[PDB]
């Protein structure tokens, strides 16, 4: 199959906003393969972190070779995609629960030179994904419900993510929420091989040592395949 | 009477956001008095900037002596008035229009501890201020539609500010939009004395220079009144 081998996305919300060009540095520097960049506008979840405006100083900083995966948790996915390709970012992951015309949508993406992502909150069946994974370029089976705090890594949700490795082969599957060391061996063993990760990282003395730990056990469930 | 001398707040919005602590403490080391945040939900400005989270890692990196202005162009101020307070937010300015309780925001925002700011738009009658005066701590008159990129200074705008000012000798009024070294002598003739100006100090070379010649021109107005 063509799915892409394990990728490593550092999540940033935990880092130093105030200091978020370094910090986004410190974690290419150690080895990360992507910045997972989560965009919440107040509305679709009950949280504001940020918008376009600071993905374009972000971009001014670190130049074009970093990837940038944004994850739109905001009502109206459409009125952001020409404002963030603008900023540049590389890949568009919206919410399947945030519009009511998904694939216009993955056009417009298209259209404006960004990747792909289709994302789904805990509630919503993988049944759903279904009719599009063909046509994105990563899809998110989210691990918490978005927008609170504190919250646990969800176990009942791996079945959702071995359900579309198994009806998806070449299909990249992300996992976003509470995941780490110990629950990246459930992520990977049901099919996922993007890993966000967030407080894992930021917490620890060498982000690079947990890094690689999360994208070895990713990459020893994805050898199995 | 008993308005406050005048007081410079640069905005943030055209600072490397990448780096906003740091841009922060530079405008804190140019002589700023205060700090004017702009918080915007992609739905009552078309535009997300951020929220409480970057402004919690602010605080934490600045320290508990600076002041913060929230200007928060949200539709539901109601649902950040806590987490702003937890943040480290000073003052919390919320706009007449993203409201139907004004009275009851303004006892919320003052039992979080925190300073009353109350902001008006190009399009309304600065009549609706009025009833409120007396029970905030500040009004914001502002001198742009809020949202939009690059727009010009309204001297339209001037009579509201005037008004405000003949009614309510002790009122600080604030004025934010497109104000800089050319315009602040209408902002200060008119009778504002709390003085947001962006780019004009942002992109300067000797912002000091600039913070005090905006403070300067606001003073020799006010000593005429
Ligand atoms: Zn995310
Ligand atoms: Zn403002």
């Amino acid at each position: 199959g063509m799915a892409s081998g394990c990728k490593i996305g550092p999540s940033i919300l935990n880092s130093d906003l105030a200091n978020l060009g370094a910090e986004c540095l410190r974690m290419l520097d150690s080895g990360a393969d992507y910045l997972h960049l989560d965009v919440m506008d107040g509305h679709f979840v009950p949280n504001i972190t940020f918008g376009h405006p600071v993905v374009e100083s972000l971009r001014k900083q670190l130049g074009q070779d970093p990837f940038f995966d944004m994850h739109m948790m905001v009502s109206k996915p459409e009125q952001w995609v020409k404002p963030m390709a603008v900023a540049g970012a590389n890949q568009y992951t919206f919410h399947l629960e945030a519009t009511e015309n998904p694939g216009a949508l993955i056009k417009d993406i298209r259209e404006n030179g960004m990747k792909v992502g289709l994302a789904i909150k805990p509630g919503t069946s993988v049944e759903y994904l279904a009719p599009w994974a063909n046509q994105i370029d990563m899809a998110l089976v989210m691990t918490v419900e978005p927008g609170f705090g504190g919250q646990k890594f969800m176990e009942d949700m791996m079945p959702k993510v071995h359900w579309l490795r198994t009806q998806f082969p070449s299909l990249d599957i992300e996992v976003d929420g509470g995941v780490g060391p110990d629950t990246v061996h459930k992520c990977a063993e049901a099919g996922a091989n993007m890993i966000v990760s967030g407080s894992a990282i930021m917490r620890s003395e060498d982000p690079r040592s947990v890094i690689n730990l999360l994208r070895n056990v990713c990459s020893e469930a994805a050898q199995k395949r």
